[PDB]
């Protein structure tokens, strides 16, 4: 059910032992010694990874290492397409701007932070949540020259439970992390967008890296003299596999949850955030799909844009399904009513006052938040010409020194980036006509961005004519129109340009709405500190975890499928047979790698197949995970690596607000499938040899 | 494999059925010389199955079987199709025009009689052995002179089985006064609508209720106000015990057609010609149609039924091709024919191998013609609406070329134009569909094989299909209402003889008929060789584990209540519940709206004695019985012969079951009788129907 702090392992240990955990408490997490926690890393600031060899080999997802694989890919050596397999350590590819963070130490500094906070003077100060203020406290506690006296180490204090608990983390960061291996994208991203958030899943979502360090294992930036890190702890790989009901646990860095939302915040999330994103993206995607299906060149240009829009669209659909069917609003209402009743009995009215402040703040910001989401989904991300060039103050104070050419070259560069090889003005006009029609129906005249008032005042309500006029008269409407402007440029032409006025007006309104809404966050945050303090005083910090905040957490559960709907059951494990069932040679997402197809046909599964002779691919578990847990190690009851978390099903996206025992599942790539791909597809035997594989 | 057994085969299957769970005595299910459960089964309205469930002639069948009768009695004031219908007294039950129920009174093996009559052969290649006219002459001879007049309501019919190796004579008792008694709203009767067609899990309460009326002595009589409900020989008892996983289940009904004795070359032809062409052409047609329906709400209204009708056989062809590709259908037919050829070589009889060779050679010879026939039928005859535009008849052309009969010819042509260009016809949508369909057709069919008018695409329009189609509508008398009216004011034969749409329609129909005429002779050598092929299979492995192809005659099938795994890590159980109906509810989607009375019954858990042991309300179940089209409305029986459900569909994964039964995928989709009784009781409030039924605890 939760994403527990490492400090909470002691309190949870007996429940974990009753669920199947076999390893000793301090072998998993030891606050003053080496433990399994020391083999977990925050991979590239947003993913999880794990050390799997005494030579610093690291496993993470394919979608986590995607940028590094793509940056090393060329037409001659397309690693993104065919995979990459370094046959020697010297062949492993260095990566610019990469990092791996180890959580060396974790310490509770709540009393220290609360004592420092007592010197505030302003009772409504937000320093208790300020990264700048908390970093000043972290530096004071660790010492002035801490990073100089302890090379590779840094300190950081984070707030938890809305500012009721503070932890200081001592982090060891390595920046020389080299690409070692990756399967082809046909394995690493098999389902591609069709199978995103989907269980059953047949994706071998993994990639392999290696941490490099100086001669003493200390962090060092990229250098040809760097040597593989000999870590103090690494995961043993299990080949025993998984069975239904087996204990499974994960360690990783979940990003964000909203477990302490009020019922009014659940209503706001559904009726504003989700409904607007769903409505606007459905319109945008609908026009885009029509144009992509009618022109093969439009499909090539808009495929990535369509896919990027669909990602949070599907998340919003899954979240709204949970709000509608799993009683999320009702459960938050019952939670706050229980605290209010308990507060009335104890004679402390501040908990009811805190819930009231949140409700009043949510109700007060409703129209502004609706206007913000409408402009953001409808125009800022919905219409491409909203991000068309806007002349700067320096560029206008150049067109009217001979830096007129410099001002024109800078504007030309931004025009070329806007109207790039993937931009279609005809597709954009069609999308804008549909998006603006919906926007103008939802936003009244007095709340419109100034330029949009011209739809009613100048074009008699004709959205098509307003959009046609923007492109017909704008210097950014076509290449020939920009070149005519660049030959005879004047600031009068730019100041009255219809596209410049549209872009400026919609961005002005977007910023103004952001500025008016920003002050509403603080009273909610301050009231949440009181609300969560009451919940912890009432029911204790035993069965209620702190919201995820990109810090190291553990979660446990079982390998278990679920019933998505009446008479339908999805089991706990998928097989290579399921990959072959989905193969479509003419559908780019479902092409199957010929080497993988041959391994399946010959049943060349070696020691990786299950007891039945079937080759496992992925499994699902009742662990509680979210974004940030991609690449997390999945452990056995013995702490051995059995898989890597890579996704969660759409039915469980509502799990960020309320964990859903009967629907929410972590989607995990089976470690047996990872080794089958390294061995039979990559032929990289040296990686298998350096891992400690247990029978 | 698991089949559609003749009633005659019950004796030799009885021990296997008993070992699979059957508890009733053999002659209580089927007795060739006395009353049995077979006497409670009817062929409903010539294409469905039904069953008698009371001593007063109450009949249950599917909602989609009784659909036309419910629709014919529906008005704006009393919309029975939308809200359901529940007659609260026998006098309130609605009579139906053109309805019938057929009882199979007697079934007799007349193989020796037919084979003796056939020996009076004038031509050894005669097809009289399969001729309904010839077989009816033999049936009348055996029954006697004026059988229908001497025994009113009774009629006789002989049918061929096993490719002409077995003949059965059926004595049928037909009743034509069958009145509508009850029907659930379409929200229950067709809950899944087109989305859930051929789909398991299924949550559709597909049932309707009728009553057989007869004269004072229970004899058939056309509709009369003096008619009285029929007191039948036998009726089904209703079981309330329900079903569990692995329970024995059996069905009796009228499966229409199967192709269990196809050669491997006929399976290849079915896949590579029939199915691939239908799939390709319908995907193009549906694609253009969907794009126009999504862009214009009025086009969606006009083309929704046409789109749905095209999708029905398209989905069936997809499901059939999935079985051919994944379930080794071609390989299993090949093994079957190779086993017969090996056995024939040991028996010293080469005629079985010669018969398979004749089928293979005939299939290979007709390949190009059959490809051309399917290409024109799917691509143009069905694919393009203006292919069925008016063509002036020989008498209409002769009338237009010195009498007042010219105005009659114009009125007849106008009537056909008004039917073609009706309220649902869009010339713009049709032109777009035709451009895409003709582009594919012209790519597949060479110039020398094209219908004459289509040669103009290359010869006159420089390969521009769009211009050719535009010219058809711009210059045709049937291109618009204003163009037809201009023709009707000044009509001439010369205008019609050179009309581009008339020439297109005539040319494509000429080619379609010519191809049909050239292909028709190839059917006979296959049929004659199939008689020899199936005789060999029967002689080799016996009439014990291989059933005759379905031919709209009474058959029984047995199996178990069992779900299946459609794909890796996915399992569909054996039973759906009312909770599944509520999960699918969408108030703004016509297909998935839920009746408020049903939703209230679910919320209050007012399930009475109809709920299962866990308090859940069952809706439908699936079984490993072998069914096909014609089995809609079939009674589903318990091990005791009690009614547990009505068959109403089969899953798409099992459509290949017409060629080879698929044990791990094919399932009959059945409405649970507990759900039927729940709807009659809590939704219709028709207690009198429950009271006349014999319900067993
Ligand atoms: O299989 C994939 C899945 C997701 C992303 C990319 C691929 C690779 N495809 C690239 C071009 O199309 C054929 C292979
Ligand atoms: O100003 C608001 C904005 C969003 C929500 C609620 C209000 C308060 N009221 C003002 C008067 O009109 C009725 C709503
Ligand atoms: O529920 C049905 C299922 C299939 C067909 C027809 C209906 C009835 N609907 C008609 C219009 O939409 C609301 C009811
Ligand atoms: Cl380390
Ligand atoms: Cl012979
Ligand atoms: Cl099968």
């Amino acid at each position: 059910e939760g994403m527990w702090l490492m400090q909470q392992l002691g309190r949870k240990y007996a429940q974990m032992k009753e669920r199947g955990l076999k390893m000793k408490e301090y072998d998993l997490y030891n606050p003053n010694g080496t433990s399994l926690k020391d083999a977990v890393v925050l991979f590239d600031g947003g993913c999880t990874g794990e050390v799997v060899s005494d030579r610093g080999l690291v496993l993470t997802n394919h979608h986590c290492g995607y940028d590094m694989i793509q940056a090393h890919s060329t037409l001659e050596h397309n690693y993104l397409e065919n995979g990459f397999w370094a046959m020697r350590e010297a062949d492993e590819l260095p990566n610019k701007d990469i990092s791996v963070v180890f959580i060396d130490k974790i310490e509770d500094v709540t009393d220290y932070v609360k004592k420092e906070l007592k010197a505030i003077k302003d009772p409504n100060s937000m320093d208790y949540l300020s990264p700048k203020y908390l970093q000043k406290l972290a530096d004071k506690k660790a010492g002035k020259n801490f990073s100089a006296k302890n090379p590779g180490l840094s300190v950081e204090i984070k707030a938890f439970y809305g500012g009721n608990l503070y932890l200081m983390f001592t982090k060891k960061t390595y920046t020389d992390v080299r690409l070692v291996g990756a399967p082809p994208s046909s394995i690493g991203k098999f389902g591609a967008d069709t199978d995103n958030w989907i269980w059953p899943r047949h994706t071998g979502d993994f990639s392999i890296f290696r941490i490099y360090a100086d001669k003493n294992g200390n962090p060092a930036p990229y250098s040809e003299d760097n040597v593989p890190l000999k870590p103090k702890r690494f995961f043993n790989i299990s080949l025993g596999g998984v069975q239904e009901n087996d204990y499974a646990m994960i360690m990783g860095f979940p990003g964000t949850t909203h477990r302490y939302f009020t019922a009014s915040e659940v209503d706001e999330w559904k009726s504003i955030d989700n409904d607007i994103r769903i409505r606007m993206r459905d319109i945008r995607q609908g026009v885009m799909l029509r144009e992509m299906l009618a022109d093969p060149q439009i499909k090539i240009m808009y495929s990535a844009k369509y896919a990027a829009s669909q990602n949070a669209y599907k998340r919003a659909i899954g979240a709204n399904w949970a709000i509608k069917t799993r009683g999320l609003r009702q459960n938050k209402q019952a939670m706050q009513d229980r605290l209010i009743a308990w507060g009335a009995k104890q004679g402390t009215p501040r908990y009811e006052e805190a819930v009231h402040e949140i409700d009043a703040t949510v109700a007060k910001r409703a129209d502004l938040r609706r206007r913000y989401w409408m402009i953001e989904e409808g125009i800022i991300r919905g219409i491409e010409f909203a991000r068309s060039p806007i002349p700067t103050e320096d560029e206008t104070k150049a067109l009217q020194a001979s830096a007129r050419k410099e001002a024109i070259d800078k504007i030309r560069t931004r025009y070329s980036k806007f109207a790039n090889k993937d931009y279609s003005a005809e597709v954009d006009k069609k999308v804008a006509v549909a998006m603006l029609t919906e926007y103008l129906k939802e936003i009244p005249y007095e709340n419109l961005p100034l330029h949009l008032r011209l739809v009613k005042d100048r074009f008699a309500g004709d959205v098509q004519a307003y959009v046609d006029d923007i492109f017909a008269r704008s210097v950014f409407g076509s290449e020939a129109q920009f070149d005519a402007f660049a030959a005879v440029p004047s600031v009068e032409k730019l100041a009255e340009d219809p596209m410049v006025l549209f872009a400026s007006s919609v961005f002005d309104e977007y910023r103004k709405l952001y500025n008016e809404l920003r002050p509403y966050d603080d009273p909610i945050l301050r009231a949440q500190r009181t609300y969560i303090a009451g919940l912890l005083e009432m029911d204790g910090d035993q069965d209620q975890f702190p919201d995820a905040n990109l810090t190291l957490r553990f979660t446990y559960g079982q390998v278990k499928g679920y019933s998505p709907r009446d008479n339908v059951y999805y089991g706990h494990q998928t097989t290579l047979d399921g990959v072959m069932e989905k193969e479509d040679p003419d559908n780019w997402e479902f092409v199957v790698d010929p080497k993988l197809k041959a391994v399946y046909e010959r049943k060349d599964f070696g020691r990786y197949a299950d007891r039945s002779g079937r080759m496992p691919v992925a499994f699902c578990a009742t662990t509680h995970t979210t974004g940030g847990n991609s690449g997390s190690p999945v452990m056995n009851a013995n702490g051995e690596l059995i898989g890597l978390n890579f996704d969660r099903n759409w039915e469980g996206v509502g799990g960020d607000i309320q964990y859903l025992a009967d629907y929410q599942r972590s989607i995990i790539v089976d470690i047996r499938y990872v080794l089958l791909v390294i061995d039979k597809v990559g032929g990289c035997q040296r990686l298998l040899d350096e891992m400690n594989i247990v029978p």
